[PDB]
């Protein structure tokens, strides 16, 4: 406890916090996505109702240490509140997403970070075809809320959808999954922006 | 990060926070809307669910720098809470607004701020004749709750609402929307009162 | 923004904040509603949901200041949270009441404050007859949650509820509306409790 | 104001808190019920809503002081939050509860407190039979979820509910309300367990 | 109290909060389930609600003391919040986890902590035969968000759910309950992960 207790109070208590990134210091956002079940389809409102992880992982050199000087931790838990976190954001909510795990995350030392919220998400869906053997397809952009590609990248390890912990008993049958990196460019702005498309066909069971 | 770490320091921990505007000192807060989706609309109750980006600019002296005080920073991003921010309201909302995005600013070395937070509001408005070809029109004003036209002066960019990323299979399809700024001048007071007046005409698909 | 801090920073960061008032220094609040919408009403548990702007007045000695210390300032807003305010509840709600307005507050120079919330409020009331042309009665009382009459007083300026504001194309049309100070005395205790009783008389559209 | 800014000071910034009982220094509190209204029964669920005032009274030796040392203060009125309050709780509800009312007690010159929280509970009750002239039994235990009998002495001052608060329109009829306290010890534990068992008997009116 | 004011002051203020467990000092959290009642069940969404007690124990080295030297305070009560927690999460939920408790837990002299949380949980269930003899059997997994069974150990002291405290007038009837620890591993991770699987075979009354 001694040795992590040193070392959360030089990480967090000796320089101020990250003060998220720049033009000039971009960051890495790495995003994955486990869909665990389509828990609401409504019809009369269009909205679909999602639970899943969305793993989350980036890397700062302010959160890096040499385990030989700190009792050999090479990683360790704290809230999520601790540390600078990126404003990844789900572009078509229709209510504020719900949070359904405890806000902590792990810290390796060599500065990487690996955040997972629990979420359940209502998002904009035209559910029309969903009691039909073709089923649905229904899409959800993400990314950051103010930062650009310039300041952060998103990333994906694969295009395919976690779907190892989908509820084997939900209402609904995933015909595909797929988390899609995309760069757009608008009219307004030079800057490009990232969002990871969460492209879900399904059907009733 | 030392740099930007440096420039929120000397902005947000050396001068008492912006006390807001005055009579001597006004702001001109600039509005648009990016309206999103019509997700709801209650016949029984009077009341229309509506998903928006409400996009807030303002600019103020006491958040300038110049960029070669600080490794050449133009602009960064910062949680809404570490600056002041416009009281801009729904004058006719029937239950409390909800916030569907991370609450962080973009500040720019020439002062200015932008805020874009996402939200669902439900308002007044009488459905009626929806579901016709002729459709429907409802209006909600926004404004300062206790600014009046000397201290905010609100404006917009455009009268035409940002329809751009309007949900293309929502169950309604807009037919006009405007954002107009609007004077009130009452008999009683000598100051001016603002709002921007959000009139979307619509029917069912 | 220079004189308003050094205001602000005098009036609040120099003494404790305001312990609220005593028999010995009383304390007269000022209530008067301005009705925008009955929004629903449930006739399977007797509730109706109102919406309306609850303005507040109250006078205090420590927030008087000569403007000509303070660049002629004869007023400035603040955030609620920055003062004391009344504990002014509705006596027979169902739901905790929803604020729908930013919770800012003006303080002018002569130490008078007005507070103007605007909130959804949920309250007992038998709704039966509101679809004939007599229409339906509801009351609530609102008062001090804690404090008698020897320490709060409330009065009204008129006890005519402000229709000006009401909602044109509302389920429900106002037949009467008004806002009545009330006194009692219980045989244990010799305190008058006061309360302002808000009777609306209404009826379908 | 002066004298009471001064009695908080001393009551409030000068010692910590109260740290709760011990079994060497128990603690009485008073507990009892004023009952409002049956706002729903839900049949379906078996839970059964009611808004109701808590009276809890309890004594604290630092909470004590001279009037003569204080301008003769005889009581004062303070946020619920500035003082130690008991953990008295619903054993059998549903939902969070839902505060009604203004969290501030009355604390007197002898020690004290008067709590009186008005809230919504949903609690387990089967309502079959509410639509008889018999009508249905309902009960619900409230103690201190953490403290025995050894460290909070739970008393009530009458095993009748104050019914001349309750909703003369409610869609329920009360014929009895009592507030029956039980002292129960286990073959485990030396220590005795305290609750009041809240007997509502109703019928549709 | 002074004794008691005395040892939290020392137990708390003196050394910084408990870091959390780690692989070279890992903790063992006991489980354990007490179902209160089975408040709903929705075929629509595949979705049940359960209210239970989870009880949680957990041993600190630096929540210990000698009684001797704290006038005999052999345990005390305290804020969740002035202690380290454990994450334990449940693994399936569809909304966010209600707390129908105060969060308060006992500490005693050998540094064991007792929190015994009531909660309102939505998991993932298809209720499909409820209405049958047979019943229908849903099951929810809990553990850690963030540790593996390397820094927290789950246990159970039986496999048997306590249903002493089962709602005897519930819609459903419970035919079995039990939580069982089991040691998953990932292909991801060499380290093992645990959980407590709670099974519950339940039907209509
Ligand atoms: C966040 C944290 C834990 C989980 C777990 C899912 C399965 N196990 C743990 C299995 C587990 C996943 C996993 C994902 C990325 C890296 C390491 C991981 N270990 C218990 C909780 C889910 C989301
Ligand atoms: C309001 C409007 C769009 C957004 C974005 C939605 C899609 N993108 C990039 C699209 C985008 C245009 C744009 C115009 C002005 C300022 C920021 C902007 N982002 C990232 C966030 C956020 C808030
Ligand atoms: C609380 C509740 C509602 C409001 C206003 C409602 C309509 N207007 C301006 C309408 C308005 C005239 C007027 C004349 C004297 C004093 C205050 C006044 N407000 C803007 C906001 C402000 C604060
Ligand atoms: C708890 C319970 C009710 C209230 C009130 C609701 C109606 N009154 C009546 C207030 C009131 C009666 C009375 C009778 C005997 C002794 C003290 C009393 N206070 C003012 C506030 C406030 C706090
Ligand atoms: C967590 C879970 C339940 C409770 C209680 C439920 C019922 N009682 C009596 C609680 C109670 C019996 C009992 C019997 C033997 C040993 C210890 C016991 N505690 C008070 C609160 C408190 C905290």
């Amino acid at each position: 406890q001694a040795n992590l207790m040193r070392l959360k109070s030089d990480l967090f208590n000796r320089s101020p916090m990250y003060p998220g990134p720049t033009k000039d210091d971009p960051l890495t956002v790495t995003l994955g996505f486990t869909l665990q079940d389509i828990v609401k389809v409504d019809s009369s409102t269009n909205e679909v109702d999602l639970v899943y992880y969305e793993q989350q992982r980036w890397k700062l050199n302010s959160l890096m240490w040499d385990p030989n000087e700190y009792g050999n931790i090479t990683d360790f838990r704290t809230s999520a509140a601790d540390i600078w976190t990126p404003d990844i954001t789900a572009y078509s909510s229709t209510r504020p997403v719900q949070v359904l795990s405890p806000q902590i995350a792990v810290v390796t030392h060599d500065g990487s970070v690996m955040f997972i919220p629990a979420q359940r998400l209502s998002f904009m869906c035209d559910p029309t075809g969903v009691d039909s053997e073709e089923g649905v397809t229904c899409a959800v952009k993400f990314g950051s809320w103010v930062y650009s590609g310039f300041e952060i990248d998103l990333k994906t390890d694969t295009d395919q959808v976690d779907l190892s912990s989908y509820y084997a008993s939900s209402k609904y049958e995933i015909l595909s999954a797929t988390q899609t990196r995309q760069v757009q460019h608008y009219s307004c702005c030079p800057e490009p922006y990232i969002d990871v498309n969460l492209v879900v066909k399904f059907r009733e069971r």
